[PDB]
């Protein structure tokens, strides 16, 4: 079915944003376990799996509508150096992928590509969810005090 | 079964202290979830949760002396804007809540109404069982320090 | 994450309405249960326990986006004295209802606060629901017969 | 098999009779279910899913013989606008495929094709059922009044 | 409740194209399963069943929202000859069918009815899922060849 | 029960077909097994197993008429060289079995033997669906190419 | 533990290597589930999960080795354009990455990192493991045809 060329570039633009995400979690949960703070390392894994799903349904979308996914461009991965950056880092690549993901919904119902637009919704729903987590940690990390908190984390 | 009608004017104050603390209980219980405390918000909502089953025996009660129940002249709620404050305005509530118990149940055995005082002692010891949790959180909070009770609390 | 103003404003509209709709519910809920309806107690209980679950989803929602919930005022209950009555008011407060959530959508829409917006409409089809109930029980009311109609919600 | 051409204009004629009763009753059990009369939709909807049954095998029966089903030509939908009304449209329409239906034996009789008039006195024999079910809703109707028989009818 | 007349227009007309396809893949279905290609036959079925539940959920919002739904009026069944032919009716019954879709949904936006609006894109979805599956048997018969692609349909 | 001499003569005609078949679709059945293509092999195998239970029956009706069952005179086998040959020979077979049942009901319901009409029926029936599964597996030979066909039915 | 860094230097290209792979990989898997392909979308998916899991191993042996993995430096990706063009590009990558393998290995085993060895000489076998499928399946197609090839590819 003939998709709509500035959606599927939309598409494609939210699937550099999750290749990001995918990368960014799947190593500062590694970086996580590799310290000994295995409950963060298990909680960012499943953040780095739910972005690859995304990523599975976006590429889905993209080959139905007669496009090509994109997964060669990999943009900049925002890499902490110690528990507080690295939720930082995350919180700021999904600021920036809200932002994008608004922007092509937007465009989604100019040209009345509804299922899209209901796609990147469902999409938004999730990197809100992890906004809020993300946020609350660093809340977290002032209520109780970052040792507390990487106590709270050693052990699942 | 016709009424005493000052026994209805305590059954629905008391009532009216039910809906304040319902209502505050409850914002206090999502607050708490949403700075990732969410222990303290499981308590607190069962809290709420609690407050409603009284309100709801009250009404019952009311209706059946022939009263009419009062859910419209809500009080003022106490919120605070820590977790040391929110307890202590549950706790004031609550202070305030029994003394209106006490003297419910003085009427009530005045002119014989035995059921209605029964129901108020009832709800009286939930009370105190309410207060009694709150003063120990406080004293919890002085013995541990409030970082590490506030740590205690992020998780179930 | 910070939200938009008159987005916030809208939720805690919404809520208030909720608010509302609990009591007033709840309480025609127990009039009927007090006076031996007890199908219609039983439906109006679960009617007030819905619109409470969408009050916890406004608060949660509200407070997410830094606002701050407002469960301190509360608007006009419309209480019935008889099963006719009582069913048209809950109708017009629900009319009331959907007036406010259609305007409250439009906003969101037009600063791109979709999930705000979903969460909206799936309240919306809930009232949509309820008002096909209150206007069905009201039809059924002329069809069969007051007195039949009491008749067939007595026994649950 | 090549079957009579005849056979095959009777099959097809006794189809779009059923084609026509699919749609009536559909809407009719839908209307029934939309003035919560939830017992009359639920009884007319499985008398819609019986005829939808019958059209399958004509249709078979049609092609296997080398025919054209004919699914093109919708006759007279026949919409009640009360209950009773409703009733007396179904059991028109039923009788006059009773009539249909015992033409089409005759035919098949005369032509040997014994296999398709036994495919038709069972369908005769469900749509004489339906003619009792309607007859004995309108005798009832009468015996106990409009307003019980639709009483009777409200709840599943 | 009071609808728009004119998104009781656009429902209505999703009905109209819902009957079309009804009787299409029925049809269809059957003459696959005549020939012996009973995995196309049975494929088609569920197609066939998937509109009846979107007529259905159809006819019960329009006569909520206080219209008569049109089952009386029935267009243009898209017959085919052979597999290619039958598939490509589908598909363009189906392309005509997505463009009234987003029409309508248009429409809904503008007069505030977000709940027809929810219902038409989930219909919306499940029509451009045939879409892919059409486009995809199409493009199937072309890589693996017609014989082949039939052999493939013949057993379940 | 002395039975009609002359029904009697038709059962015992319908018999001797019944014979036929048996040892045909069986000496098919075994021939296909031994080239390999063992679904059709099976699907042969009941084709013979149902002539079976239609002599029995036949055996059965003859003896309470006070009849002689004809078991001695066999007619003539139409055995195949290939697997097209086969379906076709079955088919010619069916279709002079089909014709000799026809003539058989005729002359029960004249002499009102119309237990024995409704046995003839029941085997007319059967006969039928081996008509329809037989000229489709030579329509499906044309439509897949006989390699296709013959593949498709080694393994089962 | 300090590790060599020359090591982790080929752990890194090992790792990119990998990297290039999942991508790779799951394109393929969701361009032959786009062409209906199922069973080569399903096989190939498995092989990009097989690569993301030794993307994990090598992430964590580097981590633990005091090395800083690299996730930002993506290879360039082998797309086909047709089933067998994606084959030979997925077996292009594979003796790439061997060749990796092996120099890598013949490293680990002068500095007596003998644990790397161990667990590069497993991802050898696997890869191993995949350059086998990749030839037998192109070999395949040879055998039997690509129509009968792809035909086979369909289903799961
Ligand atoms: C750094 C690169 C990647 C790493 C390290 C990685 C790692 C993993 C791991 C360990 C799993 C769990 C497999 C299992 O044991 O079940 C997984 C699953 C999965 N991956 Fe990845 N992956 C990467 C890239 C990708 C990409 C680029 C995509 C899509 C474009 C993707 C899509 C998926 C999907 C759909 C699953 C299944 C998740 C589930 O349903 O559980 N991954 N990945
Ligand atoms: C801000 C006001 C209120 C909020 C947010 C609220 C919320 C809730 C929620 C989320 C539940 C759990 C329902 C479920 O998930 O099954 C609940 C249950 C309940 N509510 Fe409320 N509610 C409110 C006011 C009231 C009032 C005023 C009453 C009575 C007069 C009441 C009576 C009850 C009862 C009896 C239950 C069931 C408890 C049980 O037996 O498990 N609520 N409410
Ligand atoms: C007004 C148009 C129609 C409507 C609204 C409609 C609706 C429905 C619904 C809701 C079901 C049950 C689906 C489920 O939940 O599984 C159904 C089943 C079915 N329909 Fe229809 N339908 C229509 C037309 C037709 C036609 C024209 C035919 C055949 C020529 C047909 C054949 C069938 C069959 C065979 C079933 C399955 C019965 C069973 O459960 O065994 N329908 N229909
Ligand atoms: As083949
Ligand atoms: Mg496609
Ligand atoms: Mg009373
Ligand atoms: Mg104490
Ligand atoms: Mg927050
Ligand atoms: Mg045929
Ligand atoms: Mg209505
Ligand atoms: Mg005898
Ligand atoms: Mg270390
Ligand atoms: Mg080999």
């Amino acid at each position: 079915m003939k998709g709509d060329k500035k959606v599927i570039q939309h598409l494609n633009k939210i699937l550099g944003n999750e290749l990001i995400a995918i990368n960014q979690y799947f190593l500062h949960s590694r970086m996580w376990n590799d310290w000994g703070l295995k409950r963060l390392g298990a909680h960012e894994y499943h953040e780095s799996i739910d972005e690859m799903k995304h990523a599975d349904k976006l590429i889905e979308r993209i080959l139905f509508l007669e496009g090509a996914p994109n997964l060669q461009d990999l943009g900049k991965l925002l890499i902490g150096e110690n528990t507080q950056e690295m939720l930082q880092c995350d919180l700021n690549l999904e600021l920036k992928a809200t932002k994008d993901l608004r922007e092509a919904i937007v465009h989604c119902e100019q040209v009345h590509d509804y299922v899209s637009r209901d796609l990147l919704k469902d999409i938004l729903e999730s990197e809100e969810e992890h906004i809020d987590y993300l946020e609350t940690q660093l809340g977290l990390i002032q209520k109780v005090g970052l040792e507390n908190y990487l106590q709270s984390h050693m052990h699942e």
